[PDB]
């Protein structure tokens, strides 16, 4: 039948929505698995001994997005190319390369007698070395919740790279400060937008950024998955339906004026349960998904890709054609 092999995943919310969907848990030492789990990345040569009929939940090359380096790299090549578009991004430099450009950004903003904040990733701050670092602008003014600077993060399911299929949940996690904000308490993002009904803003336009910033954030993304599957897999035919699916999270900073920025992509975000926000949650997250990829023999997603606005789909099939474009020039 519908059969299962877990043994590459470490939470209990996983096997737990695995064996509630009616999957048949396999040893770990059986390939044959309709669906297979692993928390962590998977090697590509492990994506390249699947059968047509196996899913797993990684696809190949999505680190050129989830590296915070690679993603740098990528997005950079991109606002170069589409400005307007990609705004989402806080300006980045990447260690040991970017340290001259860095500095010059530095002269031009102490000549102009103004002033910046800056944040170091692998963390700490900077107002202006040979380590493989990265530098940030700094959102000084994010949106505060009662005082308190928090963190979105917000899952993605994104079922097939050729033809491109992306979803969005639409629930997540909120992460609150614990000392109140100047230039952790777990909530959900549902209780989130009641919030901001009840504080009169734009829950659609909420939703609406979020949703772009994924897709555009995910076209970056297409042209490295998309070659990295298809060398993966060279034994698909023509229409052959994805064996690669994957659960991103998107962690997202709002500033002041309810914009999303993206900080980064986990590919293997923690679905650990402690607590009763986090079971809630990440089960619907983990179960509609499974419910989506209708493994034989929606629920709380929208699909954000392909929208069913023409005009959209018009703009990202734009971008998508300047990504493989950029694509092709750096490799
Ligand atoms: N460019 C940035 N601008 C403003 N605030 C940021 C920025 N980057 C991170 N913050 C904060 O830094 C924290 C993220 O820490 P990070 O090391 O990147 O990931 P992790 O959560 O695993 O520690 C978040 O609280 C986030 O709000």
């Amino acid at each position: 039948t519908i059969t299962a092999n877990v043994a590459g995943t470490k939470f209990e919310i996983v096997r737990l929505v695995i064996d509630e969907m009616g999957f048949m848990k396999t040893p770990d030492e059986d390939e044959t698995s309709n669906l297979i789990w692993c928390d962590s990345a998977v090697q590509q040569e492990k994506i390249s001994e699947l059968q047509n009929y196996q899913r797993i939940n990684h696809f190949p090359g999505m680190g050129e997005i989830c590296r915070k380096d690679f993603l740098a790299r990528n997005m950079t090549k991109m606002i170069k190319s589409r400005p307007l578009d990609y705004t989402f991004v806080p300006r980045t430099w990447i260690f040991p390369a970017e340290y001259t450009q860095f500095q010059n950004y530095v002269k031009e903003l102490k000549k102009k007698r103004k002033q910046k904040t800056f944040i170091v990733k692998p963390i700490s701050l900077i107002r202006n070395s040979q380590d493989h670092l990265i530098v940030q602008e700094y959102i000084e003014k994010p949106f505060l919740m009662e005082g308190y600077k928090f963190d979105l993060r917000i899952y993605i399911l994104v079922t097939s790279c050729d033809p491109l299929k992306i979803f969005l949940y639409h629930d997540g996690l909120v992460r609150m400060g614990t000392e109140k904000y100047i230039p952790g308490s777990k909530r959900s993002i549902k209780w989130f937008t009641e919030f901001l009904q009840a504080n009169q803003h734009d829950v659609a336009k909420f939703w609406s950024d979020i949703s772009e910033l994924v897709v555009k954030t995910l076209i970056v993304a297409e042209p490295h998955v998309l070659h990295a599957y298809r060398m993966c897999r060279p034994g698909q035919p023509p229409g052959s339906e994805s064996v690669c699916f994957e659960v991103l999270g998107f962690d997202i900073l709002l500033d002041r004026k309810l914009k999303p920025w993206l900080l980064q992509i986990n590919r293997a975000p923690s679905f650990g349960t402690d607590q009763k926000i986090d079971y809630d949650v990440k089960r619907g997250v983990l179960l509609n998904a499974l419910k989506l990829l209708n493994i034989r023999t929606m629920g709380n997603y929208r699909r954000i890709y392909p929208p069913e606005d023409k005009a959209l789909l018009e703009k990202y099939e734009n971008l998508l054609a300047v990504a493989f474009q950029t694509f092709l020039s750096g490799r």
